[PDB]
């Protein structure tokens, strides 16, 4: 027991961590000194709380590395409790925390302020009226929204109707005739220049006579 061992620091700091950092990325490295002789002198690395399940320590080199994927919408940050034991009896022990943020990145979907959106109009409308507005908000709170409709909406229904690519308000393009067409069902993808499948909505809109 001539001495134990002391970390070089009491808490180390590993700040902005990428969210969507892969498996087996270094987060942090932690020293812990004994200067003890041959196996008094030798530490064992250990997390005895707060990783969650996502970060290793390496019992000999110190290092720590994440061990599956992070979410910054699940969880912001960690603070993770560290023992070096000594590797002869009495096993003398040293503490340290580790404090990991998260930086969030864009990788989320997005929400849109309804289940659906409706519209009842009626024929010879005036061309630029407004009919009703699609809004939607990035779940990763970063990029504000680009509203379009989507590929599979009637050349029909985008002659007559036309979204903003900023308010994501919808106006009349063309000239509603109720002879031609009745009702609408248009759908509108937001998109937060990010990588998931496309956030859509429907928008259903009705003439009158
Ligand atoms: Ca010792
Ligand atoms: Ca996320
Ligand atoms: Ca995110
Ligand atoms: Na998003």
């Amino acid at each position: 027991n001539d001495e134990a061992p002391v970390f070089t620091q009491q808490q180390y700091n590993r700040l902005g961590l990428r969210e969507t950092a892969g498996i087996g990325t270094s987060v942090i490295v932690v020293r812990a000194t004994d200067k003890d002789t041959g196996d008094g002198g030798l530490v064992n690395y250990r997390i005895l709380s707060g990783a969650e399940g996502k970060f290793e320590i390496d019992e000999s080199t110190g290092l720590i590395v994440t061990v599956d994927y992070l979410d910054y919408e699940t969880k912001t940050s960690y603070l993770m409790n560290v023992s070096a034991t000594d590797g002869a009896p009495p096993f003398n022990q040293g503490f340290c925390s580790v404090y990991v943020t998260l930086l969030n990145e864009l990788d989320e979907a997005v929400q849109f302020s309804n289940a659906s959106y409706e519209a009842v109009i009626m024929e010879n409308l005036a061309l630029g009226t407004e009919i009703v507005r699609v809004q939607a908000y990035d779940i990763d709170n970063l990029n504000q929204i680009t509203y379009r409709f989507d590929a599979y909406t009637s050349a029909q229904a985008k002659a007559l109707f036309k979204i903003d690519a900023i308010t994501g308000v919808i106006t009349v393009k063309g000239l509603v005739d109720r002879e031609k067409g009745d009702f609408y069902t248009l759908t509108v993808v937001a998109d937060d220049g990010g990588p998931k499948v496309d956030s859509t909505v429907k928008v259903y809109i009705t003439v009158l006579d």
